């Protein structure tokens, strides 16, 4: 199991950074008609968000909660993935309850989904940590063995009720581990006919392209359109720490250049819509703006999709989904659950908006200007 | 070897189970039915004060001038101030350098402004000596101990000239024996002789406390310093039990029950209590039936200088203005005071958002519906 895609892959793993650039700056340029037009979007967005100035990111506790508050949104162009928030089980009643709210999740939602499907209804996103009492301790063979018939059932019943379930994508060393079981789920006979299968990838790997390749390749000859979420990363600080401890990171160390391989990445997931179902994860407005226009004039629903997490998202989606906007969907990331089990969560959304260099950082930062909140990565 | 039964002590309690370790400081912690109900009138008191009258907000000021002009308004009221150049976990040589002439150059800082107010009454300064060295949760002891101890003397004699505090925070539980031995050196340097402001924080949710809080109180008397000791139930316990789990340890370093983290604290207070002679307790808590217990334990006979209360900017302001000043239980209170931009305060943030957020936090229960005055007042000592 060793296929030219997958060497590509294991091979970028902490592939010097240096020689990780050209090929997605070169990817990630874009047209001067492109870039000025993505440019002048940019700015309208930043200029709306700054003109109107934990608990904020939980939908609710329950799934029965989080449904009765998405329906107003809903009718406005939005989409939701619901997460029944469980991370790094480290106990197998852990992982089994855990389990037993992702199961009982993809009732609600797939009964309330009501035969919308994949694209318009809403659906279900995982942590595979969730769901093995030693996800990140455990070997990759035992790991699978046990895994695989969970999210197996998992995916059938999204498959029965037609909804995406979203596999997340959590340490850099479990990606291949994931990117193994999605396979085997996407060779799957029992899951046939079913698109709802979904995986993130995160641009801040140098992994990320390779990954991609093999993605898209998988869907074209497995004729499951995956639906592949591009974040640009959730767990940097963390991923930096465990690489000075256990020395060449498998994450960029400069923002600029996840900027640069999302944009990149973002560029080839737009070329292969035909085959896989691009959701393009950020909130930042000059990556949007730049994916808006890189994606051309053509648009139908179902071709590629915004996301945006839950209680960060909506201000600057509110000018994106709509008619009387940019007429393009955006998927709200829909954490459900107790305050408890949503810590580790919000200690990266701390990180994440707390950061000097995060864009929903500077948008609030007056010594940031809208010049450099514009600014086109690869230019930079 | 010196001190080999109290060092013995310290080892034996790091790897002691945890149901071993509570028996005594359930007896340590147990106080009189007279107290107990005068500590529950308190507690209570302070607690529908605060419920009935009330992250930038951790963060005194981006730099320690800022910070010592924001000081003002709650040392007229009583307060007093304790500062940290925000800085940790030096991942370089050139950063730890850094951080240490930031340090040198806040001590200047905050002595001047003390202006010979002395170590209680007057400002003081706490650092965390990963800041101070380069991959110091990492290199051996020698090099640590032969880099990091001039450092922290040079600093401890700069907070001597100027008669402040200079306190030595706690961090994770594999970094306690280096920083102890760091503390032992300093207090029996003569160079240091004659100031009392060396101060050393101790983590109540580690089973090694109440041993090495004997450690320390022996230190005072056999140097003749006067050791400020910050008694914290600790910051890292998530951190702490996730290392414990990869580092393959069948036993934890630290209380996996947050209530005997909370008996831990109020036996090892009774403790310092019986110890202000040769150390200065210096209460860390936002907890107001932690609070209340230990005012009450303390007896009714108070001096400035015989302990404190401690608390973080951001956090304790309201539960001590209910504390300090005459009408109120006319006990100090010191303001512990971040000092920096995002780098570094994002991982003191981490830290209290840890803390604020936790179900069985006391800041997180005071804003809870579902948890009642009366939990919040609930003893521990009787509970465990
Ligand atoms: C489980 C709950 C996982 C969810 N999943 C997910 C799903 C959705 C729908 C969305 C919107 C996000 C996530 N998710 C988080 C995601 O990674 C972050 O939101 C994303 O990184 C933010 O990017 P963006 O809005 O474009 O902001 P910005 O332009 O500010 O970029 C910040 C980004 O840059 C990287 N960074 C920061 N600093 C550096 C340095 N020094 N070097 C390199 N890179 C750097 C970081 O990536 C930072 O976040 C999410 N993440 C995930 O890993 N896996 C998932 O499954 C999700
Ligand atoms: C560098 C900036 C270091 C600062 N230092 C310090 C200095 C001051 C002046 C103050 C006030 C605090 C600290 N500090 C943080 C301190 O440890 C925490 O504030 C403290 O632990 C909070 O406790 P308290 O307010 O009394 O709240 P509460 O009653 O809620 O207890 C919370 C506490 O309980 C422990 N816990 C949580 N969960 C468990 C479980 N399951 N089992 C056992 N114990 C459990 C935790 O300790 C939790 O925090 C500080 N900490 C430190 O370790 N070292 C330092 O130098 C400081």
């Amino acid at each position: 199991p060793q296929s030219t895609l997958r060497r590509a892959i294991t091979a970028a793993y902490r592939r010097p950074e240096t020689e990780c650039l050209p090929p997605l700056v070169e990817a990630a340029t874009q047209s001067k008609e492109i870039r000025d037009a993505a440019a002048s979007t940019a700015r309208k967005l930043i200029e709306a968000l700054r003109g109107k100035h934990g608990e904020q990111f939980v939908t609710g506790e329950t799934i029965r909660e989080a449904l009765k508050r998405s329906k107003e949104l809903e009718e406005k162009g939005f989409s939701y993935s619901y997460d029944m928030l469980g991370e790094a089980a480290t106990t197998a009643a852990d992982a089994e309850r855990y389990y037993r709210d992702y199961e009982s999740a993809i009732h609600a939602i797939g009964k309330a989904s009501a035969g919308r499907g994949i694209y318009e209804g809403p659906g279900i996103s995982i942590k595979l940590s969730a769901l093995h009492p030693r996800y990140s301790r455990a070997q990759a063979a035992r790991v699978m063995g046990e895994l695989l018939p969970r999210v197996k059932a998992l995916a059938l019943l999204a498959k029965n009720y037609d909804i995406g379930l979203n596999i997340d994508a959590e340490e850099a060393d479990r990606l291949e581990l994931s990117l193994d079981l999605l396979e085997v789920l996407c060779l799957d006979g029992d899951l046939s006919g079913w698109n709802g299968m979904g995986f993130v990838v995160q641009a801040y790997g140098k992994r990320c392209p390779f990954v991609l390749d093999f993605i898209i390749d998988l869907a074209r000859r497995s004729g499951r359109r995956i639906m592949v979420r591009l974040v640009k990363g959730a767990y940097w600080d963390a991923e930096i720490k465990r690489a000075q401890l256990d020395a060449d990171f498998p994450v960029f160390t400069r923002k600029i250049h996840t900027d640069v391989s999302y944009i990149a990445c973002a560029a080839k997931l737009l070329a292969a819509t035909d085959v896989v179902f691009p959701q393009f994860a950020t909130h930042n407005a000059q990556t949007l703006a730049a994916i808006y226009h890189m994606a051309g004039k053509d648009f139908h629903v179902g071709k590629y999709e915004f996301q945006c997490l839950h209680g960060m998202g909506e201000p600057l989606y509110e000018e994106v989904v709509g008619r009387g906007k940019l007429d393009r969907p955006c998927r709200i990331y829909a954490p459900v659950g107790t305050h408890e089990t949503l810590l580790a969560y919000l200690v990266r959304r701390l990180l994440e908006n707390g950061a000097n260099s995060s864009f929903v950082h500077r948008i609030n930062d007056p010594k940031v200007s809208i010049d450099e909140l514009i600014a086109d990565p690869v230019e930079v």
